[PDB]
């Protein structure tokens, strides 16, 4: 769909068969859900915004269902204020900012 | 524009004839530029990013150009790493996430 900015763009996603409330980001490189057990091997990382980083665990291709979108990629796991579809899913919908 | 995610969103913005690279984030409930002079009051807000809050100086009804498209409204500046265009000149500019 078309999605107003008056309010924040929140969405829900499936992952694993959970629902999760989750913010369509622009400004981020990558996605960032907040803890959650995720099978399969991680490497560790860290990811910035303002006021410092975080340690991730970075799991790979993973299924994530967007408001009907079936992709597969990489998802960060770790201590996000809140749950972050960055622009490596939001590409694999075909989303688009536009004004 | 249609702008595609594939790449960091980034756009000029002009302020007071300083010209300046910014990034359209709407994962950002404000607007936050990077260290300047701004004329006006200003109040004391704090801001919450992915590693935590920042003090910012919050300047009301500063006009700001997005891609010649001339914009009023609140910027905080303070110890952000990037420019960051909000929701806030988001609305203002008529932009929208399309999928
Ligand atoms: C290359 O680095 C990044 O892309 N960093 C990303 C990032 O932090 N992006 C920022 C913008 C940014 C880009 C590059 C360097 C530094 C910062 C935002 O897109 C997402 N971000 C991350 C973020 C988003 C939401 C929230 C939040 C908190 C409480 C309730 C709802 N959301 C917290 C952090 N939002 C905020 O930090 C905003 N916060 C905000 O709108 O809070 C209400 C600010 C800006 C206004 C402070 C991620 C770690 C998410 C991948």
């Amino acid at each position: 769909p078309q999605i107003t900015l008056w309010k924040r763009p929140l969405v829900t996603i499936r992952i694993g068969g959970q629902l999760k409330e989750a913010l369509l980001d622009t400004g981020a490189d990558d996605t960032v859900l907040e803890e959650m057990n995720l099978p399969g091997k991680w490497k560790p990382k860290m990811i910035g915004g303002l006021g410092g980083f975080i340690k991730v665990r970075q799991y790979d291709q993973i299924p994530v269902e967007i408001c009907g979108h079936k992709v597969i990629g990489t998802v960060l796991v770790g201590p996000t204020p809140v749950n972050i579809i960055g622009r490596n899913l939001l590409t694999q919908i075909g989303c688009t900012l536009n004004f």
